[PDB]
């Protein structure tokens, strides 16, 4: 998240929480626009297939960790 859509950490920890718990993402997605442009590619990716859901699933099958990087 770091690298490829211009987060901080920060933001892509958040992000986590919302896969670990079944979370509201509306929460997240403040925190994520709150930097800028990152949030706003970060919802572009599966923006109809719900960010919620996608990162639910993406992270499920990723790796927490990983996800810091990305």
């Amino acid at each position: 998240m770091a690298k490829e859509f211009g987060i901080p950490a920060a933001v892509a920890g958040t992000v986590l929480n919302v896969v670990e718990a079944g979370g509201w993402v509306t929460t997240i997605v403040s925190i994520l626009t709150a930097v800028g442009s990152g949030g706003l590619s970060l919802l572009a990716a599966a923006g109809r297939e719900s960010i919620k859901a996608y990162l639910k699933k993406e992270i499920k099958k990723k790796g927490k960790r990983a996800v810091i990087a990305w």
